């Protein structure tokens, strides 16, 4: 038992070990099954049977896919109660009735992930820059920010003392490989429109040792800068 | 109609992205991982343990553990695209990018799903219209009627004055439908005492379904969808 649960094939005595399982140590339990659908909420419809996704989170989240769109089919709110008996049932009694049940036809799987919670500026650094250019170059001229170009969001854009595009990518942290391929995402796509005399100035407190590299690697730049 | 890697590297999500495309069917990565966004502004989050469903007409959906909306999502017709980060992207107008970059993938699965293909209302008018087919004298009152614990088809009122309760299948009435009924029964039993009848309507019953009738003390009418 790491992060993730498996069967590839659960009877009713598992599914029930399974949802047991995770409503114990608070994981979300994903169900893909051939099943159908019966709701009654303000009205009353079904579903047929057919393959779908099913998302039972630790809050009472229920949500049901099918394999098409991007909204689940039905789905259900945080707070609602989760119950089995070869159906697995959610309802919220909570001041409206509602009932979802997934008449489970044929489990193909379920699986268990016990995932932690997640827990929740440049704008600032952004403000020095304009403030006083001064801090990534001599006759540095910031622009644009938060400038939306073809393949991208940039932080700041501007245009250096001989007249070049400067791409600058504010990060608050140490710079990583992923914020060196972010900033030259956006540099390669105005280079596509600019002509190759696009600059791209990574601007953070510090930078990895991969950073330094594929920076040096691409003809890209980087500025020390601390979030005051 | 699922195939699973209990853990993925590069070389596997690859083959099993491509797997799906070819097959029409839905990837589901749970991962430690963190999301970058870029549409009409720019965000990110951390890293954290998420769901992450790739249908085969471009629905990209984020879930994290909490709520029930996602926390990223990406509408049909959305490009995707693997390189140590999955990516989602509609330049369909406006510019769009959502990424996941795999921190650390705990599991793929791979769902060859069917596509789904989509009346009792008109048995109840028919009902309403004449109610000698359930009964003589029986008077039909309410439609998908709210109900303590559920929705009732068709409630009425027989000629004794009983509470009674329709169910309506168009089908072969299955254990399923008359458990469903008996549900409505029971709720309406607590609260009108032993005098609720349950009526099971369809054009026909398994066996079990009449089975359970019998057992349970609830009735059957035969009628047909117009």
């Amino acid at each position: 038992m790491r992060k993730v649960i498996i069967k590839e094939n659960p009877s009713e005595e598992e599914i029930k070990e399974l949802l047991d399982l995770a409503e114990k140590h608070g994981g979300v339990v994903t169900i893909f099954a051939r099943c159908k659908v019966h709701y009654e909420g303000r009205a009353k419809s079904e579903l047929g049977e057919g393959d779908r996704i099913i998302i039972i989170k630790p809050d009472g989240s229920f949500l049901i896919h099918q394999n098409k769109k991007r909204e689940p089919v039905n789905w259900q709110p945080p707070g609602s109660k989760v119950t089995f008996k070869e159906n697995s049932m959610i309802s919220i009694r909570r001041r409206p009735y509602e009932r979802l049940e997934v008449e489970i036809i044929e489990p193909y799987s379920l699986v268990v992930f016990l995932a932690e919670d997640y827990e929740e500026s440049e704008a600032e650094m952004a403000n020095l820059i304009f403030e006083n250019p001064r801090v990534i170059e001599e006759g540095f001229k910031p622009i644009y920010r938060e400038k939306p170009i073809r393949h991208g969001i940039v932080d700041v854009m501007g245009v250096d003392k001989d007249g070049n595009i400067v791409v600058l990518e504010l990060k608050r942290r140490k710079a990583d490989l992923h914020a060196v391929s972010q900033m030259k995402r956006y540099v390669d796509s105005l280079k596509e429109e600019y002509g190759e005399n696009v600059r791209g100035i990574l601007v953070a407190p510090s930078l990895t040792e991969g950073a330094k590299k594929l920076l040096e690697k691409e003809g890209l730049e980087f500025r020390k800068l601390e979030p005051p």
